[PDB]
């Protein structure tokens, strides 16, 4: 229900390339294949804000489709977005400062397989013990896996799940986005 | 029916400042009093285009809420938008290249009367013999008045009407965007 601070944002579009911005957020799109998508994301901290729309470019969004949830600054447009990915409403958005990275979590691999289990609550590649989970899958996402690398190590979204683990010893993020 | 090129394309806000922009286009606004506004407007071409809602800021308004017309290039965002006149649907958009101002046109005056004409075709500050038509009128648009620069001289809005002056004198524009 309340706006963040328009007089400290920006956002631009250049042919095809974006990117909105803030001194603690950072999110830079393309597009690729007539396809807007997010290639840069930045999160110096976390805070239950929105985007006002007097600084959103292109408004679009089935709010699903986004990938960085409204309820927290994310810009509902259609440049916020990651194909293969949903709404990441309990990503590990707390573990600030992160950065999205598409790339394998340290030691890890993730598979793409229909029988994997669906969306969850984001996950650490670590256990609490900081051992590392070597195998997750995923439904339908695409490759290579988004993932991301903030203060206590590396978390994935909420598609890619943990295979062949103790649930017990899971670190698991609690964001309601 | 047809976006416009969007290889060419460009948007930018930071703060209170913002500006749409294309080699041929130019619109540049800011925010005052918490409204948004446009204060500069310079076209060096006339096309039946619209603006990619992908490369708008702030797509929000009522469509009659917009300055420059939708079918022309206008962009469809709060930010394209002068207080005290709504779309102009039959502007001198074709007197390329062409400047907005916020100044009375050479020659000329513009008064604010509730029992004046209503809004109509624009029309050039001369006659069809170069006379200047000295007085002009609007029912409830906002001082400074806007008037258009352009190639064969200097045109009002659609809400500013000629005063004391005879129909067969007058040079109207044909656009309807």
């Amino acid at each position: 229900s309340v706006d963040c601070d328009g007089a400290i944002l920006g956002a631009a579009v250049n042919g095809k390339k974006s990117a909105h911005g803030s001194p603690t957020f950072w999110m830079g799109s393309h597009e690729v294949n007539g396809t807007w998508m997010i290639h840069t994301l930045e999160t110096l901290d976390y805070k239950e804000c929105e985007w006002p729309l007097t600084h959103t470019i292109g408004t679009s969004v089935e709010e699903s489709d986004m990938f960085m949830p409204r309820s927290i600054g994310g810009p509902v447009s259609s440049h916020n977005r990651i194909p293969g990915y949903k709404v990441q409403t309990n990503g590990p958005w707390m573990q600030v400062p992160l950065e999205v990275k598409r790339e394998v979590c340290p030691g890890t691999s993730v598979v793409v397989d229909s029988n994997c289990d669906g969306r969850g609550k984001s996950t650490r590649s670590t256990t609490d013990s900081g051992k590392i989970i070597p195998e997750w899958c995923c439904r339908s996402c695409t490759m290579p896996p988004v993932s991301f690398h903030g203060s206590d190590g590396c978390w994935y979204p909420m598609e890619i799940r943990p295979m062949k683990t103790s649930d017990s010893h899971l670190v698991r993020s609690w964001v309601t986005a």
